[PDB]
């Protein structure tokens, strides 16, 4: 990875951590290095923010208005803005609200007032695209944007459970089973991934590719309990060919 990303990478750690040593420092080296990247620019809006200081924040915003007008950083930063206070920040409120109560097509009607279909970053944009998501229409840009989270902000292990059973949902597996494996490598949601990952094996009919299939399960999960189980219908499963 390129050291902007890492530097970039780390502003959203010290974000997340509410750590705004992290997030000064590589703020710092940061408009060194790329003074006029829209990512930057946007990460110091956000902090300025942060700080309350609207003033810096709107001149930054102007700063990536005439930079980089229809970046989904400017938008991004705008929608935050719109939120910083009063107004916006019930409308928030109350999406959330029927979000909460169940009235999910009202909250994704408010959301989509709101967000404009560029969500503030952080988990709010997971929330919004994992909603948009449950639109059958939407659902592929949606997907799209998730997986774009996914790698900006790895180790979601809720992200990548709703991402993969998407990716399932639309007989995309090869990715899914991408995103499976990259729930697999972390410790949360190992036994999620292979709960997914055997949910798969038990809706293809007992045969060769299946036995192939649940092997390769097996070359991807070592221990659990469904793995145990996986070992237990492989044999029985292998043992079935030939009468």
């Amino acid at each position: 990875p390129t050291a902007q990303q890492q530097l970039l990478s780390q502003v959203r750690l010290g974000e997340a951590t509410k750590r705004e040593d992290l997030v000064r420092q590589s703020l710092y080296r940061l408009e060194l290095i790329d003074p006029d990247n829209p990512d930057v620019i946007a990460a110091r809006f956000r902090y300025l923010l942060r700080q309350g200081d609207n003033a810096g924040a709107q001149k930054q915003l102007d700063r990536m208005k005439q930079l980089a007008p229809d970046s989904a950083a400017y938008k991004s930063s705008v929608t935050s803005m719109t939120l910083s206070g009063a107004e916006g920040r019930q409308a928030l409120q109350q999406a959330r609200l029927q979000a909460t109560t169940g009235h999910v097509p009202e909250a994704l009607a408010a959301y989509d007032a709101l967000f404009k279909g560029n969500p503030p970053e952080g988990d709010l944009a997971v929330e919004y695209w994992a909603l948009v998501a449950k639109v059958p229409a939407r659902r592929s840009e949606a997907i799209t944007q998730l997986k774009a989270l996914n790698a900006r902000n790895p180790g979601n292990a809720a992200l990548q459970n709703s991402l993969a059973q998407l990716l399932f949902g639309e007989g995309r597996d090869a990715e899914a089973y991408a995103v499976l494996e990259q729930m697999a490598k972390s410790s949360a949601g190992r036994e999620a991934a292979a709960g997914l990952w055997y949910q798969q094996i038990q809706r293809m009919p007992v045969s060769d590719a299946s036995v192939k299939a649940l092997q390769r399960f097996l070359t991807v999960f070592s221990s659990g309990d469904t793995v145990d189980s996986a070992r237990t219908q492989l044999a029985a499963q292998q043992k079935q060919l030939a009468d």
